[PDB]
């Protein structure tokens, strides 16, 4: 597989590339946004520069696991933000585009 490449390739290039994908590529910093509480809340943080290290360098046993990342990232982002949040439409917004290209995955 061969669903691995399609995921770099494809979904992240995709993904990497948009308009909203900035607070995303890499993990929220806390100190820097003023979010004390944010790591007591978010147990398993996600962003798409950890999935593309990980695409990188062997780590997934498969792509559902790949997709999984992917999924823990949008949820955190609804978990720990209020609904309407500038932020939770950038990630509604990435998570539609997501769905979209993991509709045409091999
Ligand atoms: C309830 C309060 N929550 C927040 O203020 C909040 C901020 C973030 C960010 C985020 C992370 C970085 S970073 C990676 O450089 O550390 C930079 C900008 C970020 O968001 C923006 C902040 C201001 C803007 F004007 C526009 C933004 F996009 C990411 N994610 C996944 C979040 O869930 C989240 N929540």
């Amino acid at each position: 597989t061969n669903q691995l490449q399609y995921l770099l390739r494809v979904v992240l290039k995709t993904l990497w590339k948009h308009q909203f994908a900035w607070p995303f590529q890499q993990p929220v910093d806390a100190v820097k946004l003023n979010l004390p509480d944010y790591y007591k809340i978010i147990k398993t943080p996600m962003d798409m520069g950890t999935i593309k290290k990980r695409l990188e360098n062997n780590y997934y046993w498969n792509a559902q696991e790949c997709i999984q990342d992917f999924n823990t990232m949008f949820t955190n982002c609804y978990i720990y933000n209020k609904p309407g949040d500038d932020i939770v439409l950038m990630a509604e917004a990435l998570e539609k585009l997501f769905l979209q290209k993991i509709n045409e995955l091999p």
